[PDB]
């Protein structure tokens, strides 16, 4: 079945703007939520697909994928994901999906951040179980190479140069802890050196806040012009190399770099063209190998599979 935007239009017209009221409550509290939300979302969808696999707990028939490396202790917001589920319970009892809930919910925290506004195609169910080794394999880590970035991507559908390039503006905003990024700073490959693609004023910048023996967890910004609005900044500042983490740095400066190149200097320049390839990312993202029909089910709680 073909997932649409107008699947809950008769039989919960409303959730989406009870998805929208809960995220504004929460940023009041919380303005890094909506980043974190949209983050889910992404490592939702390529862990075998945007299922809500990643919203279940642990349990003794399989482990979490909350446990998984670029998870554990990162992953965040899943309070908040129960908030809105049980709102959108009481509304329209066994309706919505857990998978479809977070496809909004990230949809919203874009579009409250400044971003576009579209909607989202829907239909999704959500898994039986969890996929803690494919998604400890399937997650980009950010010293992978532009190359390996391409390939990671590939993997679970998005072959094209756009979806890397027009996906990764997510890190227009939202956090990054030190750790990622000490090599960069202190000693690139092995070479006792810091990362040549680096800005070196912006590189003294962050060796103020991520010191040598510091604390790793300590969290810095992705997007040094614009920290917690949706915008294409992210991208013009690549030009000026000061790509926070590597996987940033490379979809301009990496010597594979000949197909985004281009695309990172027209959304740097054009929030319009910018966005409507975020869009087209975005639903492409979420169109991956989604359960539908009878597979899977309405999880009543997202932590955990229906008893019944
Ligand atoms: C291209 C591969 C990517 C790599 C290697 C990567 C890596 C990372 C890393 C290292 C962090 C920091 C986590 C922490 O320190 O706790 C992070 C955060 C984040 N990423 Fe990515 N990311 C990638 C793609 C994406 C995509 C496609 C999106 C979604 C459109 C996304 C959205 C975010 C957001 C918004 C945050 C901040 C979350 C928060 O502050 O809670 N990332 N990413
Ligand atoms: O966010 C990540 N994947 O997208 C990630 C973060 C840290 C380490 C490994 C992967
Ligand atoms: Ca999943
Ligand atoms: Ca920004």
């Amino acid at each position: 079945m073909q997932l649409t935007p107008t699947f809950y239009d008769n039989s919960c017209p409303n959730v989406s703007n009870i998805v929208r009221d809960t995220i504004v409550n929460e940023l009041r509290s919380d303005p890094r939520i909506a980043a974190s939300i949209l983050r889910l979302h992404f490592h939702d969808c390529f862990v075998n697909g945007c299922d809500a696999s990643i919203l279940l707990d642990n349990t003794t028939s399989f482990r979490t994928e909350k446990d998984a490396f670029g998870n554990a202790n990162s992953a965040r917001g899943f309070p908040v994901i129960d908030r809105m589920k049980a709102a959108v319970e009481s509304a329209c009892p066994r309706t919505v999906s857990c998978a479809d809930l977070l496809t909004i919910a990230a949809q919203q925290s874009v579009t409250l951040a400044g971003g576009p506004s579209w909607r989202v195609p829907l239909g999704r169910r959500d898994s039986l179980q969890a996929f803690l080794d494919l998604a400890n394999a399937n997650l980009p880590a950010p010293f992978f190479t532009l190359p390996q970035l391409k390939d990671s991507f590939r993997n679970v559908g998005l072959n094209r140069s756009s979806d890397l390039v027009a996906l990764s503006g997510g890190h227009t905003f939202g956090k990054n802890q030190c750790r990622s990024i000490m090599d960069r700073l202190y000693n690139f490959s092995n070479t006792g050196l810091p990362d040549p693609t680096l800005n070196t004023t912006y590189l003294q910048t962050l060796r103020g806040l991520c010191p040598l023996n510091g604390n790793l967890s300590a969290l810095v910004d992705f997007d040094l012009r614009t920290p917690t609005i949706f915008d294409n900044k992210y991208y013009v500042n690549l030009e000026e190399q000061k790509g926070l983490i590597q996987s940033d740095q490379e979809l301009f400066s990496s010597p594979n770099a000949t197909d985004t190149i281009p695309l990172v200097r027209s959304f740097a320049n054009s929030t319009q063209t910018f966005f409507n390839a975020f869009v087209e990312a975005m639903d492409r993202m979420g169109n991956i190998t989604p359960l539908t029909g009878t597979q899977g089910q309405i999880r009543l709680n997202c932590r955990v599979v229906n008893s019944n």
